């Protein structure tokens, strides 16, 4: 510490946060979502097997979507993806009474099975303590700030940024300087903490940030041209630790 | 893990450390040395202030000490340092019985008062469950071994490597080099983990060790161009939590 200042090199001041499937178990979450409506489709409606190809094609819909906020909203859109997958699967009129129904059924639950953890809960308190904490998410405005909602996170941090809202999203950098303006920070004081290289890794790369960590839960092995992160830990919750050792690095 | 293996990328495997001022303490102990040939100058020979002076003279001509074993031994040396400092302080005739008197006072109570924390002990029986340990330590051969036996301390370790027994010590790389093949590890494999940046720290940035860890108990500030570690702590008992830390950097 009085080492470090007089070799001009900072604490940690501010670490970001991504927030699907690092904070909250979204996929985990959807996946329930889609259990519910086969329930749906199968003990009321009477469907088969066929239930599971309407939400598998939902799923590939969901992946390829694409966005027009000038055209749509959110719930048209992902409403339609449901209406279609209903026709290509079980034919006939256009259904978009049912598809409505899928789609909530979907989303209420998925949403209900946001959640922190109550020792993700209280770490976030404990690093706030000691540094600002930044929610730092990409997705449209209104399923993003529906779900920060949905588990009630927006109170743990000091900003949160959504990059549906922001001109451009991870990795591009200018919403990681965009990110630093908002807490009077630096990039080089700043820690990016997320689950995936190809954004929260690679755009902590592109922001020059002091440090990137990618939580990999599972273990997994990426590709050979990726993005490499300065740590790999299996758990946010051992962020805490982690930082005290990067406020050693000299 | 897998990621790391998949990159090319080692867990630490052996971590060395430094004896003098990081596990035992050596200066306090020296002191407390002092300190007894001075209650005994005054005490028994009814010496005044001019005790203090001998012990001046003494820890100078020790911190320039010149050895050579092939024509004295270190006993010799250091009881001669004693009899020079007393007779430039009092005069007279050179008393050797006295001087003796002296380093042996010095010796037995720095020895005496070299000792492992119960804490350091602790944490070292934890890292070797999970790293090897070497103890990598300057000095001539008699006066380190008597330190090491001392304090108790070669149990704790998988090898114990005294600079004056090798060709060159640190920071000559070559001593680096050969703890490694005693423990059949690389060097990018290795930390060491000291309180001097001249020797402990500088040594091991010489050998390409994967990290160097400064003790920094208290906190000074070193000169402009001296060699900077990979990380500072202030105490050797954070080593596991920093080590845990290194394991995760990619
Ligand atoms: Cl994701
Ligand atoms: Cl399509
Ligand atoms: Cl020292
Ligand atoms: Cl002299
Ligand atoms: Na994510
Ligand atoms: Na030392």
């Amino acid at each position: 510490n009085l080492y470090f200042q007089s070799m001009g090199l900072s604490r940690v001041r501010a670490v970001f946060f991504d927030l699907d499937n690092t904070l909250i178990d979204t996929a985990g979450a959807s996946r329930r979502g889609m259990l519910e409506v086969i329930k749906l489709l199968q003990s009321k409606y009477h469907y088969k097997e066929e239930a599971e190809i309407i939400c598998d094609k939902v799923q590939v819909k969901l992946s390829k979507e694409c966005f027009h906020p000038y055209n749509t909203c959110i719930t048209d859109l992902r409403t339609s993806h449901w209406e279609e997958a209903i026709q290509e699967t079980k034919g006939g009129a256009a259904n978009r009474k049912l598809a409505e129904e899928c789609y909530f059924l979907w989303k209420s639950t998925r949403l209900q099975h946001m959640t922190l953890a109550e020792d993700v809960k209280a770490m976030l308190t404990e690093l706030r303590k000691e540094v600002r904490l930044l929610l730092l998410t990409n997705g449209d405005r209104q399923t993003q700030r529906e779900k920060i909602e949905a588990c009630a996170c927006q109170s743990y941090f000091d900003a949160v940024v959504v990059g549906g809202e922001q001109r451009e999203e991870k990795p591009a950098p200018s919403i990681f300087y965009y990110c630093c303006n908002l807490l009077g920070v630096q990039p080089g004081d700043c820690v990016m903490v997320g689950d995936t290289l190809e954004t929260d890794i690679q755009g902590g790369l592109n922001a020059g940030l002091k440090a990137t960590v990618w939580i990999n839960k599972n273990g997994i092995v990426p590709l050979k041209s990726s993005p490499v992160p300065h740590y790999m830990v299996s758990s946010v919750l051992e962020l805490p630790a982690l930082l005290q050792s990067i406020d050693c690095k000299v």
